[PDB]
Order: structure tokens, then C-alpha cells, then sequence
């Protein structure tokens, strides 16, 4: 399978990237270093992850060491919810750039469609526990994203966790200058996303699948939750192909023309997860994996359900 997908900004994006959410800061520099060494060229980052400085140390070391050139890396970050205001976007981007040690990002995403009240807290809550929104119109946040393109700070802009109607809203934005290049969404056999994916694809927006392994390290895992990695049916497909369950889980989105960003800080897994370009799931496997859909989300984030732009109703 070809390793990159063409975006609607004319640039090519690696279909496999390394996720960094929950990667401990004292481990993520080595994780990114190992990933680059084993072939990853796409790193998925975010300011809210609190580890971009340490990601950046790895990127800069690999650039300085001559292991990779900047043009070959595809570095993604995301505008956190507390920075949706147009006057905050450039500084948020520039802080990410400064921490990642970059002069530009390949892709900068609106992390969530939900703007949160600006301030030092990333997760501002009221006394009762509800997310405190900001009044910013995502179309204005989008225009601020467009300005980053026009200032040279980012090569592409996109969105994340936008539902079908939210994507449509950006696409229908009066005066839209740049279409989103990417919509990054949760996607795996328990959350197959057929409708959203087809819509985005039909519009020339590339979809990135997050939590493709079902995020077993998510902080809110419960015993009753289904477990992709432990699902006998998926294990059986893996066994049939002589691959690990994780490898099946990564290959699945790739064959749907998605980008996929499994996270690990374990060197052996980082390498395992990249070894997915050498086998193919059958049409029957694909259809069978699709059949496991149960609309189950790692990132359900019920604490945000009353936000006006909460995307998962
Ligand atoms: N845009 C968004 O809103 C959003 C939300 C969620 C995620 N994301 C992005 O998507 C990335 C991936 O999602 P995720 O971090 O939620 O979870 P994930 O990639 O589905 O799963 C990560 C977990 O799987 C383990 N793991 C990795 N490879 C494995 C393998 N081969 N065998 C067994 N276990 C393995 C990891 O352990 P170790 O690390 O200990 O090896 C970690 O516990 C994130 O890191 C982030 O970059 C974005
Ligand atoms: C939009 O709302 C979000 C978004 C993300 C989170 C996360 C994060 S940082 N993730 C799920 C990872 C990610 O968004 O990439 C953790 C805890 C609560 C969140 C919330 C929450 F609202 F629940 F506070």
C-alpha cells in the first residue's frame, strides 16, 4: 500500500502516524526518536497533551542527527479548546511551534469543535462540573486557521471530532478560503463511522482514525467496556493473517483510505505497529470487521455533552 495520501492542499500525508496522547513526557522523546528510526514520518501532537516540548526534542535531535529532513516529516498539532478566539489562535500555534522546535506545522487542526472559556486552565469547569464554553463561532476560528496558512505558519489546516453537520458548516462557510484538509475522528471496529467517512471523502477531506486500538490506557477504562485488543473475533482474523491484533486494527483503517495514528511509548510496539504495509485484509475481513460496529467511543466525554457544539449526539 502507498504510504501517503494526497490532501486537498496539494501536500501528501503519511497514512500511519504516531499518537502522543498520554505518552509520558519522560518517555515520549525516546518514543518519537524510535518511531522516526523505524519509519514513522507523521507525529500527531497536541498542546493539551503537555508533552510537545519533549516531542520537539526528539524531532530536533533527529533533524540535527541527519536521520530525517524537515520536508519528510509531517507534524500535526491541534488548537486546544481554550484558544478558539481569533486573537489567541496565532499565539497558540506559535507556542506549539516553539515547543515542537518547528518553523511550520504540516497540519494544524481545530482539536474539538467545542470552544472552552479562555484562561490558564485547559478544562475550565463551573462549580457543578460542566465544561465552560467560549462564545466563539467556529467559522471565525476557521478564518483564524486560514490566516495561519497565509502567514506561512502551517501548510494545511483541518478539523477533529467534527460531525457531519459541523463539517458541512465549515464547507458552507461564507467566504471560505481553504477547505479542511483532514477530519481526525475516533474510528475502529467498534465505531466504524461509515457515514461520516464517506461524506468527508466525497468532499475531498481526508479522514484520520484516532484510538484505533481502543485506547487501553485511557484513564477512564471500565471492566465492562469492550476491548478490541482482546476480542476473540479480531484475534481470529489476526491469527489467520499471522499478525497481531494491533496490526489488524491498524491495517483496517488503512484499507478504508484513512490515515491512522496508533499511540505507543513502548519501543517494541512502536515498531510492531508500523509493520502493516505487507499484508491485506480480505474484502470479507473488512466487511466482517465493519460488522463489529457498536458505536462505542473511547472519547465519549460525557462531561461535555451540554456544550452547544458537542459533536456526538
Ligand atoms: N483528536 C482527538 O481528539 C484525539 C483523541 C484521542 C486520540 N487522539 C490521537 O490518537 C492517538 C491514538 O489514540 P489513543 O492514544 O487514544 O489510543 P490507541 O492508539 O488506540 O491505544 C494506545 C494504547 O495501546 C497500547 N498499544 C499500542 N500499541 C500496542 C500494541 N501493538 N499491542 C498492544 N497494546 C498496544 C499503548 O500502550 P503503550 O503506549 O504502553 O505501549 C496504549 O496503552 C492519540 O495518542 C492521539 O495522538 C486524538
Ligand atoms: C472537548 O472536551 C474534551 C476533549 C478532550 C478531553 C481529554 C483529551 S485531552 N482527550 C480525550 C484526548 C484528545 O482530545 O486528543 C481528556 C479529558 C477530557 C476531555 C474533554 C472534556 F470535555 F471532557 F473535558
Amino acid at each position: 500500500m502507498a504510504s501517503r495520501i494526497l490532501l486537498n492542499n496539494g501536500a501528501k500525508m503519511p497514512i500511519l502516524g504516531l499518537g502522543t496522547w498520554k505518552s509520558p513526557p519522560g518517555q515520549v522523546t525516546e518514543a518519537v526518536k524510535v518511531a522516526i528510526d523505524v519509519g514513522y514520518r507523521h507525529i500527531d501532537c497536541a498542546h493539551v497533551y503537555q508533552n510537545e516540548n519533549e516531542v520537539g526534542v526528539a524531532i530536533q535531535e533527529k533533524l540535527r542527527e541527519q536521520v530525517v529532513k524537515r520536508e519528510e516529516l509531517f507534524i500535526v498539532s491541534k488548537l486546544w479548546c481554550t484558544y478558539h478566539e481569533k486573537g489567541l489562535v496565532k499565539g497558540a500555534c506559535q507556542k506549539t511551534l516553539s515547543d515542537l522546535k518547528l518553523d511550520y506545522l504540516d497540519l494544524y487542526l481545530i482539536h474539538w469543535p467545542t470552544g472552552f472559556k479562555p484562561g490558564k486552565e485547559f478544562f475550565p469547569l463551573d462549580e457543578s462540573g460542566n465544561v465552560v464554553p467560549s462564545d466563539t463561532n467556529i467559522l471565525d476560528t476557521w478564518a483564524a486557521m486560514e490566516e495561519l496558512v497565509d502567514e506561512g505558519l502551517v501548510k494545511a489546516i483541518g478539523i477533529s471530532n467534527f460531525n457531519h453537520l459541523q463539517v458541512e458548516m465549515i464547507l458552507n462557510k461564507p467566504g471560505l478560503k481553504y477547505k479542511p484538509a483532514v477530519n481526525q475522528i475516533e474510528c475502529h471496529p467498534y465505531l466504524t463511522q461509515e457515514k461520516l467517512i464517506q461524506y468527508c471523502q466525497s468532499k475531498g477531506i481526508v479522514v484520520t482514525a484516532y484510538s484505533p486500538l481502543g485506547s487501553p490506557d485511557r484513564p477512564w477504562a471500565k471492566p465492562e467496556d469492550p476491548s478490541l485488543l482482546e476480542d476473540p473475533r479480531i484475534k481470529a482474523i489476526a491469527a489467520k493473517h499471522n499478525k497481531t491484533t494491533a496490526q489488524v486494527l491498524i491495517r483496517f483503517p488503512m484499507q478504508r483510505n484513512l490515515v491512522v495514528i496508533p499511540k505507543s511509548v513502548t519501543p517494541e510496539r512502536i515498531a510492531e505497529n508500523f509493520k502493516v504495509f505487507d499484508f491485506e485484509l480480505s474484502s470479507q475481513d473488512m466487511t466482517t470487521l465493519l460488522s463489529y460496529n457498536r458505536n462505542w467511543r473511547v472519547c465519549a466525554l460525557l462531561s461535555c455533552t451540554s456544550h452547544k457544539d458537542y459533536p456526538f449526539h
